[PDB]
């Protein structure tokens, strides 16, 4: 299953320099749609509003939250 971080959580730790919320959330919401079958969220991701990402980008942002947010709610 995807996790699902709160608006508090993601003020506090999950930030990127390089990526919006706006954009996380639109990773997330494919990831839960399609099964994170990371070949069908990349095929469907909003391209147009968000930068081109690399499969693996959209693998390490996604991942990165996950360690993250295992961490924090410890
Ligand atoms: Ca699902």
């Amino acid at each position: 299953q995807v996790p699902v971080y709160s608006e508090q959580e993601y003020q506090l730790y999950l930030h990127d320099d390089a990526w919006t919320k706006a954009e996380t959330d639109h990773l997330f919401d494919l990831s839960r749609r399609f099964d994170l079958r990371f070949v069908v969220i990349h095929d469907r991701y909003d391209h147009q509003q968000f930068k081109k990402r690399s499969v693996e980008d959209l693998k390490e942002r996604y991942y990165h939250i996950c360690a993250k947010l295992a961490n924090v709610r410890a």
